[PDB]
């Protein structure tokens, strides 16, 4: 691995309480100093890298870390730094209290105890998440990037609860049976040109995009519960569709119909999604996102 700009001094780091196993490795919440311009205390995560990993793994963690780089979204989880020099290896990014969009859904699921409980997302409330969510995905196809793994648990939540495109491959292992070998496909979450050709395009992303609707429609139910992998490869390359999940505003359901056109031509741009929904955006929207952008054409 080679040492870059992005290198912060050990010293420059404190961590504290533990967040939620990643990929590599444990991730921690702490505090950097001088990642975020001048700032001496920033709240940041810190990926780690179990201690008894090869110097070959180490290498590898950093050169996936290093993809996120080039990104610097307000709707995509930043990355602030890396320490390379000497052990633990570690890797600073944008703290996002709040976890995974699926466990953010599904703690938002009723207890089964007697006790009181929040309602479901309000559609303003989802609206809200879908336009954040396809604000950071237009912004990656814009630097020419396919995510090919598009999905509520990719996908991380903040303290304000913003919603971000998160930190890239870190639950294969988190939520395994997401996930289907016969390499590792999200199948569930896959068009059907992917299934059958092993092709992957913004248009496939968009799919993605319309289950991750779904997700926050159903609380991050299993798509296509009721049938095994194989059955969903069959069912989604015959052209079969997820059901519009009971309670779910028409103008929701729409929109994930729009993303799961057979044809990928015919599905919306990101940009496009957006264009749809900016009405119902927060006023900030206009001035944090991508879409409002100089470098949005
Ligand atoms: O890191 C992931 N999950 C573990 C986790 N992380 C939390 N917060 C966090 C991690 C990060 C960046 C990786 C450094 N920023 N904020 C957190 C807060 C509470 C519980 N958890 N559990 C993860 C998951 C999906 C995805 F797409 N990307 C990353």
């Amino acid at each position: 691995y080679v040492p870059d700009e992005w290198e912060v001094a050990r010293e420059k780091i404190t961590m504290s309480r533990e967040l939620g196993q990643g990929s590599f490795g444990m991730v921690y919440e702490g505090v950097a100093k001088g990642v975020v311009k001048d700032e001496p205390e920033t709240r940041v995560a810190i990926k780690t890298v179990n201690e008894a990993a090869s110097m070959r793994e180490r290498i590898e963690f950093l050169n996936e870390a290093s993809v996120m780089k080039e990104f610097n979204c307000h709707h995509v989880v930043r990355l602030l730094g890396v320490v390379s020099q000497g052990q633990p290896t570690l890797v600073i990014m944008e703290l996002m209290t709040r976890g995974d969009l699926k466990s953010y859904l599904r703690s938002l699921r009723p207890e089964m105890e007697n006790n009181p409980v929040l309602a479901p997302p309000s559609l303003s409330k989802m609206i809200q998440m879908a336009g954040e969510i396809a604000d950071g995905m237009a912004y990656l196809n814009a630097n020419k990037f396919v995510h090919r793994d598009l999905a509520a648990r990719n996908c991380m939540v903040a303290e304000d609860f913003t919603v971000k495109i998160g930190d890239f491959g870190m639950t294969r292992d988190i939520y395994e049976t997401d996930y289907y070998r016969k390499g590792l496909l999200p199948v569930r979450w896959m068009s059907p040109e992917s299934l059958k050709d092993g092709v992957f395009t913004t248009y496939s992303d968009v799919w993605s995009f319309g289950v991750v609707l779904w997700e926050i429609a159903t609380l991050a139910e299993q798509p296509y519960q009721g049938l095994s992998n194989e059955q969903v490869l069959r069912f989604v390359m015959e052209g079969g569709l997820l059901d519009k999940p009971d309670n779910c505003p028409d103008m929701l359901f729409e929109l994930m119909r729009m993303c799961w056109q057979y044809n990928p031509k015919m599905r919306p741009s990101f940009l496009e999604i957006i264009s749809s929904i900016k009405e119902e955006m927060e006023p900030g929207f206009r001035e944090v996102s991508f879409y409002y952008s100089e470098e949005n054409k």
